[PDB]
């Protein structure tokens, strides 16, 4: 059996939707002709570790072969995107950097990085900037809130 995925929109709870940028994940506020530019995601349901609440999944921009990962640059857990050969992924088992932990409360979405715990994929307060993430969430003005939507 191969691993659950299913097709999803994302959102912040600023209304921010995902675009690429320079090969960047951003956020910001699609209008007009430029609402055909937002990514949906695969959202792949993988092994992780056993939890009461929390879900493991892995992020792939729909039918692109690109997923979000976690990695350290200039020593800080930073998102980046990662090509993928479609031959092997998505799959059950795939590599730590690839993991989040989405969490459900209130209906509203966060995602920990799995290899970089309690760190939170998040966006700026401000339009048009990179996808990030963030291990003080309840810092400053960074949206680490989501919603979302199965398509289909």
């Amino acid at each position: 059996a191969p691993v659950r995925s299913l097709n999803c929109r994302i959102w912040d709870v600023n209304q921010k939707t995902f675009y690429l940028r320079n090969n960047q994940l951003v956020a910001g506020y699609l209008q007009g002709p430029n609402v055909n530019l937002e990514e949906k995601f695969s959202m792949s349901f993988v092994q992780g570790e056993e939890s009461n609440d929390k879900i493991p999944v892995a992020l792939g921009l729909k039918e692109k072969n690109l997923y979000l990962s976690c990695v350290l640059k200039d020593d800080k857990p930073t998102l980046q995107l990662e090509s993928v050969d479609p031959k092997n992924y998505p799959k059950k088992k795939m590599e730590k950097r690839f993991v989040f932990n989405k969490i459900e409360i209130n209906n509203k979405l966060e995602f920990e990085s799995a290899q970089f715990p309690n760190w939170f994929l998040c966006t700026a307060m401000e339009a048009d900037q990179p996808v990030s993430l963030t291990n003080m969430p309840d810092e400053g003005v960074m949206v680490t809130k989501f919603y979302m939507q199965f398509v289909s």
